[PDB]
């Protein structure tokens, strides 16, 4: 029956038998072989951690929050059925991540198959369905009081989202949808686990207290719908939650070398895509890019693929294997510099393909010893936000006061502090050069710093040093 | 000989015999009986920690940074004499804190003796001098290669800045970086912060966002304007904005906690009422009061958090007024918090006007029926400045950076060059209002007066304002 | 109303209003001014922590364990009344500690008033009674469903055990005997008091803690043992329980009984003894009490805390000059000097009656070495320290009950043989430290010779450093070669 | 041009890697350790324990540097050069280069079963793989560039790892013998390898670590013992050293030898054995090697990691179906069932020669009620596990040298008597776990009866759960009542 398991982040947690049964399936255990931070392990040697253990922790925390809301407010009529369903959603929320997590849905699939709109979330829904059907879970759900028709829908809806649009639960339990993946503002237990866990393994202490948020969480009526509200005074801690997030993106998740290793692995997958077969349903053969179309195949597609390519001897894989071998020897593409747009210029995702052409096109006003072609440059554009593009997510949180804990309210940015961020979204543009040698790298720097001046981008931090002859050209930089 | 000591923050640290000798003196051991966070212990029950152990840690970290700079750059010619002097400064930097730390220099002395400009730092210099002279330290300094004339000046200068072109008499310009270790006047990045971040977090029950050890690995001395200064690596600029964010965050959560501060004001209140009647024997047997002990260091040595309990346990009828306040803190009959607000636009509230603000709150005429009128002496208004340690200025604009490709060439990094998600301003005010009358009827009235006062002075709407004063918040068009 | 409070060990904990009301009283807030580890702060500069915050944490953990037992086993019929009572006991379990905690009941009172048998626990009962009566708590207890007649008895009984075979407790019946094993476990010593201090003392000391209380709670269960419902642990956890008591003994060796920590304790105690006659503390009806007699009146004892140290230190009364001088020697670090450590051999316990006589014995030893300086008995301090697993000579795991996976209601026993050959052979020993009150180089050498000879004379273990400190004496003993 | 590199380890913080070390690190032979898990199958029981050999290897390298560097500051007379330091760091960094798939499963279970004729250790592999790393990545010129002498130093590095290829070492003279006690201490076992894994395994396992390496370093010192300079610890630290080995044994009991962790190890090993014949790995000159023979060629062994598990799991070849089915049973958690644990009594060791025979013995037991289901010997797994203080039956503290405060160059010994009566009596024992390959309710009951009888038959300790699982058998033994 109930099973205790020792997580270093959360301690000894209990898993209800139904959860154990879901956990002990190929579709779930698959997450033991997919790293949380993708290529980040190749920069932060602590970050060996995989999706499996994150997935357990999200499940656990989903349980804590829903269970706590129920103790504090019986009127909500949260059943142990609701609790199990929320735990299951949490547990299975990342079932559909690919090899190297965010590299797969974020870099690889968009390049290998531009026609498809595919997300790790959609994969989770599909893989959940596959897990359920192939391991006879529906009878076991019934055994512990679930109703598979309704509840499987509710679980899927928690993961990917949908008058009242949800078919899984009624409006009087809309708060249950704000636990595992919060579409309204982003404050969800997924974040809370990864903050704590990624910090543990990364070697960074975490600024944020989930346990305290749970103690000051409460359900109130907002616009004819019951939602999770936080206490008025906690507004500060919530701005700090999203700061913590952006901070972890800057330090670790978007680390300039972590990302170049990601682009190199992605590059290697693209060159191996044609030649690697993965057996799926009915014995049909799938490629790495097409395994997402069949979940029995996708079950077998993990970080393994990296080592399968690396260890191979097939001459068809030589191109892909050479890239991965350059990662072993640490002949990585070289970082040239970082820059941002100015004013209110967003760079459209359509234009990313075109940017290397632009860097090589720049004509710096001294004659150059080495010309470099566009295919020598990589430009990587990265969006940093508070999880809702240009919007302040705290403008989409509801609060309560000590003196009236059932009355929800709003808190604007003025009402909190003048020292908060002015905008909530920006872009970072990193430029790397594929040619490693001393002469090419100098040239690349000159092209880059000029390109920055040409497009009225911010001056590179190191710009005066790396390109001392170019930085006086721009009046705006002096 | 050398002594090893086990600090929970820093681990096993070595104390050079000279340091041990300074440590084992009444003037230093005094810091065992002064709490770091003052009244904060009465809100965060972890925060029992005292200045003693902070003082050791600052000393230790001062040593780490100067010692590391020396390994990485021999050309700087940092002597073991320089290292000891920097450690000593770090160790003794907080020697002059009063009872309840920041309550003393921050609330009490300014009220008891408005004529004096007195800082905890100035006290540290005076108390250092007293420690040296009364415990025969000068011969021991000489024994380990120091030159007391020069070095005592250098130590004092590290603590309070220049005692009177190059302003320092303690060291030459080619060692100006040594002045940026214990107390950094240029930008505020000093080892004092680094210890208290880690230590206060440990005891408070808050995890700390900031890695001092990493800063030390990417620290370096370079020439800036004919003067050798500590520079950080270009890419670390992000972590430095995050250092000051961490600081402001700890002020909001803990150091300026609304009840922590009201306990501070109540203790301060009790000291003021006991000031006339408590005698402290100083030099030559002269009798000093709590407010005047700062004028004589032998007296000040005996002035610690003890004073709280001396007042509490006393039986003298002259202390009954003061003792009653402290007894109300035991029973938890604290002054009640009404709400918080801020100015709008760019209106600073001058420190001269703080005395006048309770008069203003009671003066407000809210269009609500009230049973109970409240007089100005019933209100406490507390104005709190939150900044990045340099009033309105961005301290990162006063940091120097180096690049990987040229590690001796210093540069500057502007705010644009880093991120759009950084703060717009670097200084603000918080205005808390409390009410001395505790009952249900007075507290309601106080809320109405307060929320109206906010509307009257075009301050921000209190977060809870619609709930606590529902009849007043529609009056302001700007809030709808 | 309910109150959330942030402890660095346990996180955000909730305090029921009744608890808040008990907490916000002079008798309880007094614990803010008494240090957990006494003199240990003067050796481990992290250990500033006071009884107040320990007391909260014990209260909290008492709540967790009783609350968990209730979720896992409804049949036990644990009421929210039971829970509050257990929390209150936990919260108030250390109400009666004196200045510098264990120094007071352990060194000072036994010396100042040898006629009395007084424990910190008995004090807790008295001070609880005083807290209740002086702050009108009884109506508030009733308000939240307690029955003060029964429950105040139950609370006191948790703290000190039975107030007067049959069932000895008047506070609860036999079908709830497990409630008595939460705050202070007379059966085996596995209680939530230990669990808080392990974690907390480690946090502040700078030592990581080997023991997981949370795991014990997950594998705890109530079963019938000899017509009485007790807390049982899972069979496989037996290893972790031997490791709990090892952790405890380890913390005693490293920190609580640290050779200098203890000498600072003896010096403070010494100073209190010399100031005892001349310090007045006002009690009930204005009667004046001395430090040693404040334990007889709880209104006086309320005002007796670590303050007393500083009151003595800062004083100018010529009657206190003797006491003040000792405390001033602690500031300057002119501490009594450690000579060495030793143990008895075989199965010889040293009776507590004989402790007074041991300094006389050390000076009496006639070492065959030339000495400049004879030392009198009053120059030596001998400190005898018992190290055990909390139950004198007994193995406390022999007094634990266990359950198996296959039958979780059937209790069993586990012997020492059944666990491991690498466990301790005995569960109690003595340590004998000798210090010398004369500090100079010549006296310290002499003291070493007297000591190492005394060890040989009484067939004690050879001091670790013995060949170095007394090279001329160690060949005399055939048993050491 | 090539420069120092900073890297952020969660255990040790920001550590500096000298360019020579970076160059060794950035090679296929070293990066291979990213794909080998520290605790083997332990990840399948402690979901925190994802950590691999790579990051341990860095940390050992780092700590090797700290200890040697510290000894040099405190005692210049030893004349420790930056050349010595680099060599010690390199040894530390490369000490585990030769671990196989699932770390200790490979050298401990698999190879002994697949190839009983060979004596092969993970250490020997480290030496071979170090040689291969050096030669294939042109390291010798780079060593010279930073002042090493490859002839001498490569020998010294290898000798640190496996011991010696009168004074047996050719790598350094007797006046630097202490350098051999840093990465892998043959004398007593106190080495920086332990110190890293204690801290690291604890971090990831969810257990706090009882032991302070940093403190040991502050109280470490080199002294002359028997015409040879060795690392000595301070007299008073002897307690902490007994606690180091206790910590170690404690981590073995809780985690490394966890009853299910070990059964997953035996199942993976089982699957490798069934796949051994059919999986090819390309080595030097394109020769094909099997999993068991990859140890004979280091270019092949470079490609042999935990991958092999997934290669078997994902495969479609019908020749691998047997092996793949075992691994699939680990996914679904149809593990072999644990029956119970027991130990020998008196001083009876079970010889390693007799391990093959023990399943035969369990099935042979004739319990005095007739059994409905008979079980054959191949249905039982008996796993015998030695728990010690790292030196079989010996106390490693008897092989430590100590110094006193009063004479810090004079080494001494400290016996067990001189420390504590509460220390272990013996320093080595055996654990015998029995599992059953048949999972069903009827077979498991039978297995329990066979097992508990076998315990009685061989005069082993009574299983903790024995009264419950086999209530009809436990009264038969007079010794158990
Ligand atoms: N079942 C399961 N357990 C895991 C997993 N990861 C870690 N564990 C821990 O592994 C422990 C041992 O596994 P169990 O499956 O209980 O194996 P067992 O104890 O032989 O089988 P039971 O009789 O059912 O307890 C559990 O108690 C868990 O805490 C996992 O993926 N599945
Ligand atoms: N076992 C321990 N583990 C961790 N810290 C300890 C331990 N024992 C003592 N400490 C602490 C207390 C001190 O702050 C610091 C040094 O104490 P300790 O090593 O006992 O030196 P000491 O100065 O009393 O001995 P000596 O004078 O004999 O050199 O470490
Ligand atoms: N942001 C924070 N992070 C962590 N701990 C905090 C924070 N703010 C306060 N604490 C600690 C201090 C106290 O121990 C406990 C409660 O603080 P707080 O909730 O503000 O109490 P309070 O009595 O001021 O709230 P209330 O507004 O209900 O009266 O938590
Ligand atoms: N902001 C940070 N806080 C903590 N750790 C960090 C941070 N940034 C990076 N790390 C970790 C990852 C690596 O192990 C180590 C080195 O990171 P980084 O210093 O950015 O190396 P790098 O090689 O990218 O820099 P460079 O090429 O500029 O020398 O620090
Ligand atoms: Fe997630
Ligand atoms: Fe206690
Ligand atoms: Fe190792
Ligand atoms: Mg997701
Ligand atoms: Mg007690
Ligand atoms: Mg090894």
């Amino acid at each position: 029956t109930m099973k205790v398991i020792n997580d270093p982040i959360h301690g000894h947690i209990e898993l209800h038998p139904l959860l154990v049964r879901i956990i002990d399936t190929p579709q779930f255990q698959r997450l033991r072989y997919i790293k949380q931070l993708g290529g980040g392990y190749y920069v932060f040697p602590g970050a060996s951690h995989n999706r499996f253990e994150h997935s357990l922790g999200v499940g656990y925390l989903a349980g804590c929050l829903v269970h706590a809301l129920g103790e504090k407010q019986p009127e909500l009529q949260i059943s142990e059925r609701d609790v199990l369903c929320v735990q299951i959603a949490g547990l299975c929320h990342d079932l559909g991540h690919g090899p190297f997590s965010h590299m797969f849905d974020g870099r690889f699939i968009p390049l290998a198959r531009p026609e498809v709109k595919w997300t790790h979330e959609q994969g989770s829904v599909m893989m959940f369905e596959h897990l359920i059907n192939s391991n006879g879970i529906k009878p076991v759900m019934e055994q512990y009081g679930l109703i598979p028709e309704e509840d499987i829908c509710f679980i899927k809806e928690q993961i990917v989202g949908p008058l009242w649009p949800y078919k899984g639960r009624p409006e009087n339990k809309s708060f249950l949808y704000e636990i595992v993946s919060n579409k309204r503002n982003g404050i969800d237990v997924d974040k809370w686990d990864y903050f704590a866990r990624d910090c543990h393994h990364l070697g960074i202490q975490n600024n944020f207290d989930y346990k305290r948020f749970i103690k000051f969480a409460r359900v109130c009526e907002v616009d004819n719908e019951l939602r999770i509200c936080a206490r008025d005074k906690e507004v500060g801690n919530l701005y700090d939650m999203f700061h913590t997030r952006n901070s972890l993106h800057r330090r670790a998740y978007q680390h300039k070398v972590g990302n170049i290793i990601d682009t190199m692995i992605t590059d290697a997958f693209l060159k191996a895509d044609d030649y690697i077969e993965i057996t799926g349903a009915g014995g049909k053969k799938y490629r790495i890019s097409t395994a997402i179309d069949d979940m029995e195949a996708y079950t077998k597609l993990t970080d393994n693929i990296f080592l399968e390519i690396l260890y191979s001897t097939d001459p068809k894989l030589k191109d892909a294997r050479e890239i991965l071998k350059q990662i072993e020897y640490r002949n990585l593409f070289k970082y040239v510099g970082e820059t941002q747009p100015t004013g209110q210029i967003k760079i459209k995702r359509e234009d990313y393909e075109s940017l290397p052409k632009e860097v090589a096109s720049a004509k710096p006003k001294v004659l150059l010893d080495v010309k470099l072609k566009a295919e020598d440059f990589i430009v990587d554009v990265i969006n940093m936000d508070y999880g809702m593009q240009e919007k302040n997510p705290i403008d989409h949180v509801s609060f309560y006061c000590k003196t009236a804990p059932n009355r929800a309210i709003r808190i604007t940015k003025n009402q909190v502090s003048q020292l908060l961020p002015e905008k909530f979204a920006e872009q970072l543009i990193r430029v790397y050069c594929k040619k490693v040698d001393r002469k090419s790298l100098y040239a690349a720097r000159q092209y880059f710093v000029q390109w920055c001046a040409d497009r009225n981008f911010t001056k590179p931090q190191d710009g005066d040093v790396i390109a001392p002859l170019i930085t006086p050209q721009k009046k705006e930089w002096n």
